């Protein structure tokens, strides 16, 4: 029973619902028609969370919650951004860009070569891909949005390969220390998890501390040791990974340092 903000409201007329992307409250994709107000006849493709029937009143609370953070948050290019709401006369729906090759682990998992052999995803690309990560946590930050749970099954790919980071509004190998033992969560702990994402990367989409078992991990980290340099990854790019995982937080690289450093390795191509 919510207000009418004039500034996200969609028409639901105007909003045809299609193939669900997540079921558990759901994800559903839809094709909007007119979210550019520029050419209204045109459609998009985009994603719609929803409540299932089974839901308390409490869940109806989160999902608000989500989307007025979200507006709160504002527009970036590499986060998964608000497009409209319809919550007049009707269920609510929060809808949210698309996009179309699904998250970064798959997206990279897929792209993995044959053994020994070169895949299509080049070092720039997947530094790129990094910095791109760095840049939405580092506006997400600015807007003090903390994340939580950072990884590569968190980042969205588009269609021209622009990653966007998820879940933004509301996974033992990726959390810090002091999140893990303390329950403390802060950008500095994003940042643990961002050197975690950057050795996905660098994996194509491995499992971080393999072999190792989760209950076996946090004494790991104790000890001193972190992962090892992954093959074929250059050693600046390591040495991040490292800054990202000392246990100082304040030792920690801060996102904007991710960037500058991130930036400094892709003007350093050509
Ligand atoms: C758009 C084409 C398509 O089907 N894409 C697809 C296939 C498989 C996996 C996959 F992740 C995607 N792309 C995709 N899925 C979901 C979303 O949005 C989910 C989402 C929602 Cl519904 C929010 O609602 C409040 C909020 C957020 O985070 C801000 C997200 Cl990620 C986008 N793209």
């Amino acid at each position: 029973d919510l207000p009418l903000d004039p500034l996200w409201e969609f028409p639901r007329d105007r909003l045809v619902l299609g193939k669900p992307l997540g079921e558990g409250g759901q994800v559903v994709r839809a094709e909007a028609f007119g979210m550019d107000p520029a050419r209204p006849d045109q459609a998009s493709t985009v994603a719609v969370k929803m409540l299932k029937d089974n839901a308390s009143d409490k869940d109806l609370a989160d999902l608000v919650s989500e989307m007025e953070v979200m507006k709160l948050i504002g527009r970036h290019k590499n986060i998964i951004n608000l497009l409209g709401v319809c919550t007049q006369e009707g269920p609510l729906y929060v809808i949210v860009e698309c996009a179309a090759k699904g998250n970064l682990r798959e997206f990279l998992r897929a792209r993995r070569p044959p053994g020994s052999s070169e895949g299509p995803l080049s070092f720039p690309v997947l530094v790129s891909c990094a910095y791109q990560v760095a840049r939405g946590m580092q506006y997400l930050e600015s807007r003090k949005c903390i994340h939580r749970d950072l990884a590569a099954r968190n980042v969205l790919v588009t269609e021209d390969n622009v990653m966007k980071i998820a879940d933004f509004g509301l996974p033992v190998k990726w959390m810090a220390p002091e999140a893990l033992f303390d329950r403390v969560y802060t950008h500095q702990s994003d940042v643990w998890s961002f050197g975690i994402l950057l050795w996905e990367i660098f994996t194509l989409g491995g499992s971080p501390y393999p072999g190792i078992p989760v209950e076996e991990l946090f004494s790991l980290l104790r000890e001193g040791h972190r992962m090892d340099r992954p093959p074929h990854c250059p050693p600046e790019l390591y040495g991040l990974m490292r800054e990202c995982w000392h246990a100082a937080p304040s030792q920690r690289p801060t996102f904007k340092q991710l960037v500058e450093a991130l930036d400094k390795v892709l003007l350093a191509v050509s």
